[PDB]
């Protein structure tokens, strides 16, 4: 079997209804959902507290078969909050934070380097410090050393970012240490300035990533692997009145992509299952959807 | 009229069926006073700092709609009130450490609200309210202390403790001897008291608290009487009108209902004894309901 760990938070969500929700989090049980575990298991890295809460969150991610031996419970810490109407955030004293400053980092990254699969998004790398995200960079660096393949999710929030340059340098060293990167084209746009698709496919290669995965909303996926002609996949087109909440889209997206992509199968189907997640996706409240029980 | 104002933090507030409202100790305090006096004879103002949010316009609106003026009040740009959780036995949970409110001065409105606060009758601030604060920020509130009663100004300190928002107990200590140095009237929860100093026979709470300079020393006692010292005078004693325990449904809010009952009196020309036991009426009917803000039907 082959093994991916997904790294980054989860928070308390609250919009008056209470569950959990973080970007990677979504991606990872959309995974869990869809791949045979003896292909490949998922495997939650954060850090959470020892309150309720977290456990709650930790028996949810139990029951999607997604595997948490990697997440730390801090005891002087609590899961980040946020409260959907508009985003409103209470998040920088997270646990989730600080799990590369811990006595139990190290053991955790010795066991990381040996992963097939490393997969974070723009938010993993925005939530830490300036030397956790060294420490992060360079357990990618040994992961990919070994024959790992890092994936990167470039999902922006700008607030989570001191200025457009920090995020900006420290997207450059990421995409430097990843081998397939998933790029909304929206948030390249937002980060970058508006440019043609090609040039964003292009930069990616030339900071060395293999296979570049453009999400496009409604317009179609582009995948593009180095020497390789570009494949175009269009999506699902859903008539208007389906579509209740676009929340998670791009998360599951990203899942549905890799569930095929890291069992074997081609760029273009890979696509296919995204877009076909995420048009299931917007169309029940909330960023995951009810677990299918009897398929 | 004279005007008390009320320094502090309210946050936001869930309660798990999950329900949102607001609530903070000094808020509170100023609802119940702001219900029971005649604002002819004194307004209450709540001094604080929130978000531009429309949580924190909820609270802003809440408050009008109880008679408590916010003219003093910041509304700031990037930040959000602090939040907390209430799980129900009760556990709380707080996500309150860049809360608005532990900025209001450190802004550039802060000196000029403070020139106004200067000029107030009664200030009055909770261990609570000093707690959220920088050393920076502690030590300009307590010189705006001093400029207000060298301007004839009371000023008015409930030692509500809470161990958990302070750096060490010797911090507290410090920080409170300093606060008390400044103070007119002081509630003194007694429990606290023994938290925060070593459990001392009550006589002993008081004469320290005396030669610290404090005028009046209004002594809490949970359901036990409260004890009013004012220095030179023979101690006032006030038992509450007991309550059959059954109907003690939440304990929330008794210790800040009680400060409110006991100024709504005592600020408007009532002796100490009647401002006691208008306290303890207070404190009595709140805790017979849910929440910290109960409604204003329900009142004594």
């Amino acid at each position: 079997s082959k093994k991916i760990a997904v790294i980054g938070e989860c928070m308390i969500e609250l919009s008056v209804k209470r569950g959990f929700g973080g970007d990677t989090l979504n991606t990872s049980v959309y995974i869990a959902r869809q791949v045979d575990p003896a292909a490949l298991t998922v495997h939650y890295v954060t850090a959470l507290g020892t309150d309720s809460f977290s456990q709650q969150m930790l028996d949810a991610w139990h029951g999607e078969n997604v595997d948490t031996s990697l997440t730390q419970r801090m005891e002087n810490r609590l899961p980040g909050l946020y409260y959907i109407e508009t985003f409103y955030y209470w998040r920088n004293e997270a646990a989730a934070k600080f799990w590369l400053a811990s006595e139990q980092s190290a053991a955790i990254c010795e066991e990381l380097a040996n992963f097939d699969y490393l997969y974070l998004s723009g938010i993993s790398l925005a939530i830490l410090s300036p030397t956790s995200r060294e420490k992060l960079l360079s357990l990618l660096r040994e992961c990919r050393a070994k024959g790992g393949k890092v994936i990167f999710d470039n999902n922006y929030r700008p607030r989570l970012w001191a200025s457009k340059e920090e995020t900006q340098q420290v997207y450059q060293q990421m995409l430097e240490c990843t081998d397939i990167a998933f790029l909304t084209l929206d948030d390249e746009d937002a980060l970058w300035g508006q440019q043609p698709v090609e040039d964003v496919i292009a930069r990616t290669h030339n900071a060395g990533v293999k296979e570049v995965v453009v999400k496009r909303g409604a317009d179609s996926c582009l995948v593009s692997i180095a020497g390789e002609a570009l494949v175009d996949v269009p999506a699902v087109k859903l008539p208007k009145e389906k579509v209740i909440d676009t929340t998670a889209a791009g998360d599951s997206f990203s899942a549905g992509y890799l569930a095929v992509r890291l069992t074997g199968g081609s760029a273009e189907n890979a696509a296919k299952r995204g877009h076909l997640t995420a048009s299931t996706v917007i169309q029940y409240r909330g960023a995951i959807i009810p677990r299918e029980a009897m398929p």
